[PDB]
């Protein structure tokens, strides 16, 4: 037996009854989204769900009804104005529709012909992003799903176009290949690097300064003891716009650092990479259009709905001599570490049209100017502490309040952490960093408004004034 | 400027723009899925401006018109050609859902109610696949990661890996698969850094089945020729003739040699859904890894795959970088799309009893197809067929051989011009053939027929 509406009957003989359930859903997401202030930006602790058994008969609408309430109802609600802590924010609606649209038609990325309105759109606009990157005539590249895939292919083509790797594989080599990428760099370097075959081990950290930016003294120094110790440097990643901290490594003068040595260059734009649609800030990007190879994460601060990344490279011919395995379009699936993929293109090009370059702009503008609000507060209180100087709208510090003993500290941003959001209704994360816990704000809900912040330095004020402070 | 509709208000001050927003694209795609009969099976530009200013809604309704119209249609009763299927219902809510809520499977943290449900319907489905009370698996964005992952993990078991890397080894990895694989263990091997040619092909019988006295010997062979195999990977349900490799024979063979034990049942996974049909993956059960697609046979809306380990731990062991788990830590993903959503909804919907019956469709139209061909002499079988799959090619006596190519060509041409009908044409044993995938619920036995018509009218000129 199969239920009425398992699936839409393409001569219309089911027609009210899929148009009946599917307004179902819609109704209910538009209140759930519409209605998003009314849910915590964290849920209401878990209760421990138990054994889950597929069922033998049809579930009924009701019962498929409620399973989506329960899972909206318990999920993290970054819609929420109060959301503040991650680099996850609430999608744009053309987003939510494009996955609406994508799902519909069910087409593949992975050959010409099973995506025949997407793979062409796909290859072109990746040409402009790249162009907005100021990577040259030949750039171009793919969309992965997530930036870790992106960094991964981008190190796959870079071992594969020093050692010659695509056929033979690495294991011949009797000196150890590696990588540089700053200390504070992002941990997808370090499962790459196991992934192809490198070891965790390969991934060479750089000292970063007070400001969480790579040291370019560092990474000479660095470079020369690898050669010392009979290691085989072949990459150097910079990362504009790192995960705790948000700052961007000085990309000019580590990619001049990275082609006196020979060494392919690749910029971890996950986050930062999407200064290039404001005007404004995105001279802070100086230096990315000398890359070999960018990664960029629209479901970041492009509000993409997840998954949507990409790899960039500034010869896309490097593709198929680096990368395809061996036998004018060339299927997307024969260049890229999926082969399957679902289409992503239809959120990512039906967003950036209705958000388009100045609503970005305004966007980006706008986090700055919440995040130097924050910054402005952090400064003016003797106990707190900004991690450095902030270069996106992200700011990470610390309570080191000086009438406690510094071996509470953690326990105190903590507990702030903790009572912010349970009584605030505020969150901000709680990353390890420099071997403490300090409290990270990331401004990205459009919908946060100044008294967010000034509520949350209410509160903060407040707690800091408990124990005698 | 951000136009007013850009983002929903979560305070309600633009919901009803939202709302009429929303509706204009929900009808638009219900129109086109319910008349989907009305666009073939396959559809009939230069560069590309990012606009500085916000497009009107005009305009964004009409690039989805378009996107639409221009897409493949596997919604069509006559596409037959791929294992690419319409989606189920509840998928495409599911994908909606999940894209509102914009939840992240990198940690639980981060999809508090969905990382511990993927998780525990992944345990569920191991208990399919009869993997044992250790066994648990992750979500993947495709097959071919799954397979990347099952192999990172069988070559970070045998070569303790994960932090010293591969280089340095006096002996070649080398992994055995069925001349009939797919070609992501070729591309996950060059990503490992084994290099495509680690991938040793075994020879596969005329029914495009593994041979295990093939294997058995080409391992022998390896070690005489200075390589370390560490890896056996089985198909179940290969891509082109959706064949299914003896894999109680060929997990006995990958035990004796200490080798780690890969199913590949991308698409034939989907049989322990089939009371009647899961006799055919006998030997699945001991398995150290399995792939398995729901996008493919379970009609999931793509992607929708995992890799399953009869021991989960082997992740936390031979896979998780050196610093409930968080997901991230344990796929090669970190961020991934929350596809346990459509995947739960869409089994709640259909039920296992569903799936049989959906199955056992595929396998009897299968079966007609595969009766038509045996009444015509012109038209040859590729082999017996092992899953809802049938790859089959004229071959004219009154045509020279070298001609058959271009005569097979042209009928896949005519068949989807004039018939409406799309069978696709792989290559296969340095040939053109035909291959049907018998997916679409609403395909009927008078397609079929219709298909054989028009084939004989052409094989009457
Ligand atoms: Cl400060
Ligand atoms: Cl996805
Ligand atoms: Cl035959």
């Amino acid at each position: 037996f199969l239920p009425a509406t398992a699936f839409i009957d393409p001569e219309g003989r089911n027609r009210n009854e899929v148009e009946r359930l599917v307004q179902q859903v819609v109704d209910l997401i538009l209140a759930k989204l519409t209605g998003a202030a009314e849910r915590p930006p964290m849920p209401e602790t878990v209760d421990l769900p138990g054994p889950i058994t597929i069922p033998e008969a049809a579930a009924t609408e009701a019962t498929l009804l409620q399973a989506i309430r329960d899972m909206v109802d318990g999920s993290m609600n970054p819609a929420n104005p109060g959301y503040i802590g991650h680099m996850d924010p609430m999608p744009a609606t053309m987003a939510i529709l494009g996955d609406l649209v994508a799902a519909a038609v069910n087409n593949n990325m992975l050959s010409l012909e099973m995506s025949p309105s997407f793979s062409r759109l796909e290859t072109l606009l990746l040409r402009a992003i790249a162009g907005l990157f100021g990577l040259g005539e030949q750039a171009g590249g793919v969309l992965t799903s997530g930036g870790s895939l992106a960094n991964l292919q981008a190190l796959a083509v870079a071992r594969n176009v020093a050692f010659d790797s695509v056929e033979p594989g690495i294991t011949g080599l009797a000196q150890r290949p590696v990588i540089f990428a700053s200390e504070a760099a992002h941990t997808s370097l370090q499962k790459a690097a196991m992934l192809l075959g490198l070891g965790t081990a390969a991934v060479i950290p750089v000292r970063a300064t007070a400001d969480s930016r790579m040291d370019p003294e560092d990474l000479r120094a660095r470079i020369d003891q690898a050669r010392g110790a009979g290691q085989h440097p072949f990459c150097v990643v910079a990362t504009a716009g790192t995960t705790t901290t948000g700052n961007i490594d000085p990309l000019a003068e580590i990619g001049a650092i990275a082609r006196e040595h020979g060494l392919w260059f690749h910029v971890d734009a996950a986050y930062g990479g999407a200064l290039v649609f404001s005007e404004r800030h995105r001279w802070r990007l100086a230096g990315i259009e000398q890359a070999d190879s960018i990664t960029f994460n629209p479901q970041k601060w492009l509000y993409v709905a997840k998954t949507c990344a990409m790899v960039l490279f500034r010869d896309a011919g490097v593709l198929e001599r680096a990368f395809r395995i061996p036998a004018g379009f060339i299927n997307l699936g024969e260049i890229g570490v999926q082969g399957t993929r679902h289409a992503d293109v239809v959120k990512l090009w039906l967003t950036l049209q209705h958000i388009g370059q100045q609503g970005y702009a305004r966007l980006i503008d706008d986090g700055y100017r919440l995040a130097e609000r924050v910054v402005e507060g952090v400064r003016q209180r003797p106990f707190l502490r900004l991690a450095g100087e902030i270069d996106t709208n992200i700011v990470c510090f610390r309570g080191e309040p000086d009438w406690l003993p510094a071996e509470r500290w953690d326990d105190w941003n903590a507990a702030l952490q903790a009572l912010l959001l349970r009584e605030g209704k505020i969150f901000l994360s709680l990353p390890v960093y420099r071997g403490g816990r300090w409290l990270r704000a990331v401004l990205l809900n459009p919908y946060t408004t100044d008294a967010v912040i000034d509520a949350m330095f209410k509160q903060i004020d407040r707690f800091a004034g408990r124990e005698r402070g």
